């Protein structure tokens, strides 16, 4: 696991965008695994800037997202479909049909998860997977106690996760209770993992991650099993290391 300490969130975001662009340009038709939340927002902004300043083309890319909330339609402003379109897809020259995200408004959520797992396998897995980390070590919405063999599945969100994400909702009472997420094994199948971590709130998780103990009680510790992980950490997140 290669750890790079970044002086600022802006530097983190520039570095992450550059690694992502490398992936896009390394081969005609890359498959990118993407993530939402606060942490990658700068990375998306910088990727869009590269589209303008370095003539970066997304014409041939395919993407897969980590997760989606259960019961939210794609036009719901808190859906991850909406996030991805707003922050990224609307601003680039990709083919919209090659952006894949779990359907939180499928009739049968268990069946949707099986079909999504099958879709990801059929793409040949990802060339890179962007990740964030929860305060509790979660990756995707794979909470403490998740098997390292897990595949795409329906989960019940921990209270800490709903607490953290309420900032994006009108109130806590609007935060969904369940989500669909790529599993840990799904994530580990990527060729390359890029874990982004920012802010003092994640300083406890960074400490635990770098110490190297492996247990299902800290999901991100599964990344110690992968052959090509880069972790970008800004100064605030590195403060309790």
């Amino acid at each position: 696991m290669k750890v790079m300490e970044c002086q600022t969130y802006e530097e983190l975001s520039q570095i992450a965008a550059r690694i992502t662009a490398d992936t896009i340009k390394e081969k005609p038709d890359a498959v990118l695994g993407l993530a939402t939340g606060g942490t990658p927002e700068g990375t998306y902004r910088q990727l869009i800037r590269l589209h303008q300043t370095e003539n970066l083309s997304f014409q041939n890319i395919t993407t897969v997202n980590l997760d989606e909330y259960a019961g939210l339609s794609s036009d719901d402003p808190n859906s991850y479909h909406f996030y991805m379109n707003d922050r990224f897809f609307q601003h680039i020259d990709s083919k919209p049909s090659r952006h894949f995200i779990p359907n939180g408004n499928a009739d049968d959520l268990e069946a949707e998860c099986r079909r999504y797992e099958q879709l990801v396998d059929s793409l040949g897995d990802t060339d890179i997977q962007l990740l964030g980390i929860g305060r509790n070590g979660h990756i995707g919405f794979n909470e403490p106690g998740t098997s390292f063999k897990s595949r795409t599945h329906v989960v019940t969100l921990n209270e800490q996760t709903r607490q953290a994400n309420a900032r994006y909702f009108p109130s806590i009472d609007s935060v969904p209770k369940k989500a669909l997420t790529m599993g840990i094994q799904t994530i580990l199948s990527s060729k390359r993992i890029l874990l982004l971590i920012s802010g003092k709130s994640k300083a406890e998780a960074v400490r635990k991650l770098l110490e190297g103990n492996i247990s299902e009680d800290f999901p991100a510790s599964a990344l110690h099993l992968h052959s090509d992980v880069t972790v970008l950490i800004d100064r605030e997140a590195a403060s309790l290391r």
